[PDB]
């Protein structure tokens, strides 16, 4: 079967460990209290994209921090790497104007939760099919 099995005990806080699947980077970042707690006080209001683009929950969900990360204490961020305008692998370390990734190949900025703030990219981050099945291991697919 397709699924992999992500082994994330050693990933410390502001950490991003990269795995590949299905041929393309997957982020999984364990954020700061920082970052959570910026994510956290964006209004929808001020979103590109309201949508959550996330695999795990309702199609329709809105962007908001918590249906962005995989626990409801907000620490995993999991979502692909691949720039939703042309599919460049944003770069991250709390990198861009909103405190998240920036896509160098035509200036996109993502912010904490990985949705999108400026620049050309039409999308947040999209997120994969992926959950914890113990204390340390992240299933995708
Ligand atoms: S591919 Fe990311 S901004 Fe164009």
């Amino acid at each position: 079967l397709a699924s992999i099995f992500v082994d994330v005990s050693s990933v410390e806080p502001g950490v991003q460990l990269t795995v590949k699947f299905l041929g393309k980077p997957i982020f999984i970042r364990r954020r700061t209290e920082a970052d959570i707690e910026l994510g956290r006080s964006v209004q929808l209001g001020q979103l590109v994209d309201t949508n959550a683009r996330n695999a795990n929950i309702d199609a329709g969900a809105e962007a908001t921090d918590q249906n962005r990360t995989l626990d409801e204490a907000g620490e995993w961020l999991v979502m692909w790497g691949v720039c939703t305008h042309l599919g460049c692998v944003p770069i991250g370390g709390v990198s861009g104007d909103f405190g998240g990734w920036f896509c160098p190949c035509h200036g996109s900025h993502f912010d904490s939760a990985g949705r999108i703030r400026k620049g050309p990219a039409p999308e947040n981050l999209p997120i994969p099919l992926a959950k914890f099945i113990d204390e340390t291991t992240i299933q995708l697919g």
